[PDB]
RNA sequence: ACUGAAACGAUUGUUGUGCCCCUGGCGGUCGCUUUCAAUGCCU
C-alpha cells in the first residue's frame, strides 16, 4: 500500500497551499468516561437530529478541534523527544517548547 | 496577514464513616406387634 501511495504527496514542503487534502475518516469511540467539558458542564449544542428533513431535534455533546488537537499534537512531541530530535533543556541547540518564544522554527510538530 | 497566524478550564481528590434480618417458637398430638396355635403322635 504506502509503496503506491507515494505518488499522492507533495516531494517537499511548498511555500504557498496548493490544494492538495489527504482526510482522514474516523469514528472515536469513548472506552472510559472522557470528560469534554468547559465552563464546569460536558459541552452541548442543539442539532437537527439527521439529513433527512426533521423537525426534530436533538442535544448532542461537543468536542472541540481544541480537545482533540491538541491530546495529538502533544502526543507527536513526546515521541520527536524519545527519537531525540527535539529536546526539553533549555540549555540544547534543538529546544522546542509549545505556546511561549521558545518555540522551534523547524520540527515537525512546528 | 480571514476582526488573521499557534491556542487542554487544567491539576488533585474513595459517596465516605458505623450497623447482627434481628427477637420468640416442642414436628406436635393419639396408637397393645396384635389376632390363633396341645411338645404332639406310640412304647
Amino acid at each position: 500500500m504506502l509503496d503506491s501511495l507515494k505518488s499522492q504527496f507533495q516531494p517537499s514542503f511548498p511555500r504557498l497551499a496548493s490544494g492538495h487534502y489527504v482526510h482522514f475518516l474516523m469514528l472515536r469511540h469513548s472506552q472510559s468516561f472522557p470528560v469534554f467539558q468547559t465552563d464546569g458542564v460536558l459541552n452541548t449544542t442543539r442539532t437537527q437530529a439527521g439529513l433527512l428533513e426533521k423537525t426534530d431535534q436533538l442535544s448532542r455533546l461537543v468536542m472541540f478541534k481544541r480537545k482533540q488537537t491538541t491530546p495529538e499534537r502533544l502526543a507527536g512531541r513526546e515521541l520527536l523527544r524519545n527519537l531525540g530530535l527535539t529536546s526539553a533543556d533549555k540549555s540544547a541547540k534543538n529546544l522546542c517548547e509549545y505556546n511561549g518564544e521558545g518555540s522551534c522554527k523547524q520540527c515537525p510538530d512546528c
